[PDB]
């Protein structure tokens, strides 16, 4: 008899984060004591808000992934009104509590998390034919090691080979690409723009553009050139102006070579691709975690909360049990 996975099958443990479409608890499972990171989600409010499209992307892209730089989905189950994704828990937190605090990372550091986040790219662009279309400090977290995991996979357009094109109009305002703005027909570039922002908010510590009137934080993205702080490098300003051209067709990356564009430009010499993948390179901030109950890297608001728990064939393919343990 095949695995069935169920809600009664974990302890629940701790609120990570909660909102309109449901939460996240931190979980154990009773038969391994191994723990995980249950997103919960009120199958009402993703069918009433039209989510349900973005949800089965989600479970689909979190299916048919496996790299060690994107977030793995153990199990995903379903009952009458939940959908669960168990997923592997990301002991270090969010990056952006991390950068919050530290303001600035060092050149070493934003080299080591822009790597490990190029090296998952390249697999979902080369390997996949999926887009990822929504790279932001809000999707990135650390594991236990200290080493990149992106999250969130709902905004992915599968089916993308080659100079293929995409239509659709998503991401966060303050990462959304020029192409993307301008209304056109955009291709796998998109992700670059949003390596470019991610690796500026890193070493920089801020966004590169920002106003709050959505207007003229547009304006900023469509025409300023980046300013950038005395302290930075030359190779870096080169990264992040090369990212950050308005023209895809311009953009690092955005060629027929792919990520290969990123991988050879100046910032990231001497580093072996393949040990980027292999874990090969030591982390630059080992997460200080005394067990997988230490929520010291998560949102307080949430941890010191108390849990308390709140048509059919659309979620078919949902579910899911991992051929891997652990
Ligand atoms: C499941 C997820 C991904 C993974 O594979 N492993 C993992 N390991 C450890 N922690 C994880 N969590 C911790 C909680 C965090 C969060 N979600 C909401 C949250 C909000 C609204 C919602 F509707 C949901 C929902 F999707 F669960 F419904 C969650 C609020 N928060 C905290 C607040 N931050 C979010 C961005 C800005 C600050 C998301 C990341 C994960």
């Amino acid at each position: 008899g095949s695995l069935r996975v169920t809600m009664n099958e974990f302890e629940y443990l701790k609120l990570l984060g909660k909102g309109t479409f449901g939460k996240v608890i931190l979980v154990k499972e009773k038969a391994t004591g191994r723990y995980y990171a249950m997103k919960i989600l009120k199958k009402e409010v993703i069918v009433a808000k039209d989510e349900v499209a973005h949800t089965l992307t989600e479970s689909r892209v979190l299916q048919n992934s496996r790299h060690p730089f994107l977030t793995a989905l153990k199990y995903s189950f379903q009952t009458h009104d939940r959908l669960c994704f168990v997923m592997e828990y990301a002991n270090g937190g969010e990056l952006f509590f991390h950068l919050s605090r530290e303001r600035v990372f060092s050149e070493d550091r934003a080299r080591f998390y822009g790597a490990e986040i190029v090296s998952a790219l390249d697999y979902l662009h080369s390997e996949k034919n999926v887009v990822y279309r929504d790279l932001k400090l809000e999707n990135l977290m650390l594991d236990k090691d200290g080493h990149i995991k992106i999250t969130d996979f709902g905004l992915c357009k599968e089916g993308i080979k080659d100079g293929a094109t995409m239509k659709t109009f998503c991401g966060t305002p303050e990462y959304l690409a020029p192409e993307v703005l301008e209304d056109n027909d955009y291709g796998r570039a998109v992700d670059w723009w949003g390596l470019g922002v991610v690796m500026y908010e890193m070493m920089c510590g801020r966004l590169p553009f920002y106003n709050q009137d959505h207007e003229k934080l547009f304006e900023l993205i469509l025409m300023e050139e980046i300013r950038f702080p005395r302290t930075l490098g030359p190779e870096a300003k080169s990264l992040l102006s090369g990212l950050l051209k308005k023209d895809p067709k311009q953009r690092l990356g955005g060629g027929p070579s792919d990520a290969k564009e990123i991988m050879q430009h100046r910032f990231f010499a001497g580093i072996v691709w393949q040990h980027v993948y292999e874990k090969k390179l030591s982390p630059p901030f080992k997460p200080q975690v005394t067990s997988e109950v230490d929520t010291r890297y998560f949102d307080e608001e949430f941890t010191a909360q108390m849990i308390t728990i709140t048509e059919q064939e659309m979620f078919r393919d949902f579910d899911y049990i991992a051929d891997w343990e652990g």
